[PDB]
């Protein structure tokens, strides 16, 4: 729960939540037309975030993958896992140990917008980077 | 338009003789593991190393061909195979090869190198081929 860490997190773009601090990127930004391969630029943005967080000795990051509710529920479950794993590999490659990374795929079960509209579904397809408080 | 010094490097990189070119093949199991089109870190490094070796001897053209087995939707499979050959292309672009010198094809299920009757014959069919043509 340290204090100086927040200044980096916020400067990294994290926002405040109950569990801790969270930063989100849409799957459109992260992967474009790919399945779970990150596009080079997003990988670089992520690498920079991973290194800023390591630098202030963050204890844990949790990566949570999400989809909208369009398509097979099981495939969407697995796709959200693989996409959160792609973000997690960026953290490992930047030097964070596996033991300090948790990965979850949520599928369609934790939406942040209305799946009625094409834009709401694009919002719901995302990976969240969470720094828990405890 | 191909040289002996180019051959020496292709061989030690693991390329083999084929019609009108040289080819290096890896299974989707080794390149991607459990992933969709993201390469495992160790296979990405292996591919980077090959790409550097071919750029060093100024390889003018590379073609990348993605294949699947026959299980599941033929449409998804062709998309999958295209996306997985594109994953290999991006390694070659990052290592310095121009986009113009790279040709990416997903052949889906259409060109199998094993039977597909067996789980092992299917895994073999899941693959990407790195083709250095002669002309």
């Amino acid at each position: 729960l340290s204090a100086e860490q927040i200044a980096v997190l916020q400067e990294q773009g994290f926002e405040l939540r109950d569990e801790g601090l969270e930063f989100g990127m849409s799957s459109k930004v992260l992967f474009g037309n790919n399945l779970d391969r990150l596009n080079p630029d997003s990988r670089n943005t992520l690498t920079k975030i991973a290194r800023a967080l390591l630098a202030v000795d963050i204890d844990k990051v949790r990566l949570e993958g999400h989809t909208d509710n369009y398509g097979d529920e099981g495939y969407n479950q697995k796709l959200s896992e693989r996409r959160a794993e792609s973000v997690a590999a960026v953290f490992r490659e930047a030097g964070m140990p596996a033991a300090n990374i948790e990965v979850r795929g949520l599928g369609m079960s934790k939406p942040v917008a209305d799946n009625k509209t094409r834009a709401g579904r694009s919002e719901n397809r995302r990976v969240a980077i969470i720094v828990p408080a405890e």
